[PDB]
């Protein structure tokens, strides 16, 4: 009914949570995150 804090409809802005971090959730960088990030070192 209004999600407009993520892009769906029931939170209401009151239901967004952030498991990842958008950059890397490793390295430090945005642009890509842990998925495209290989840090296999
Ligand atoms: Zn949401
Ligand atoms: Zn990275």
């Amino acid at each position: 009914v209004k999600c407009f804090n993520c892009g769906k409809e029931g939170h209401t802005a009151r239901n967004h949570r952030a498991p990842r971090k958008k950059g890397c959730w490793k390295c430090g960088k945005e642009g890509h995150q842990m998925k495209d990030c290989t840090e296999r070192q």
